[PDB]
């Protein structure tokens, strides 16, 4: 399993997409996943959410011109879904954070 900062960046890179394990919140809903039940790994065993669109409502994150953003879960196993994310960009820069998107590093 692709679920690592640095596996899922450079699986990015190279692919241009999320690895096998992801799957997005309205798949992710249609499996039977209820935010707040904490039970994606019984409904989804070995899948991560990923692939949804990030706002970046608070400015955190530089705008370009047509650039958009999206969010994957990271160093998800069970469980309640914790604070690692990576964030990335159309363009193809990837940010991490581990405080639930208060802070942000560039990583590629």
């Amino acid at each position: 399993v692709i679920n690592t900062f640095d596996g899922v960046a450079d699986y990015l890179i190279r692919y241009k997409r999320l690895p096998n394990d992801y799957i997005t919140k309205s798949q992710a809903s249609a499996l039977g996943w209820v935010a707040s039940k904490g039970d994606l790994a019984e409904v989804a065993p070995g899948k991560s959410i990923g692939g949804d669109v990030f706002s970046n409502r608070e400015g955190r994150l530089p705008s370009a011109g047509s650039r958009t953003w999206r969010e994957a879960d990271i160093n998800y196993v069970s469980g309640f879904r914790n604070a690692d994310r990576l964030v990335y960009s159309s363009d193809w820069l990837i940010y991490k954070t581990t405080d639930h998107y208060a802070t942000f590093t560039r990583i590629r």
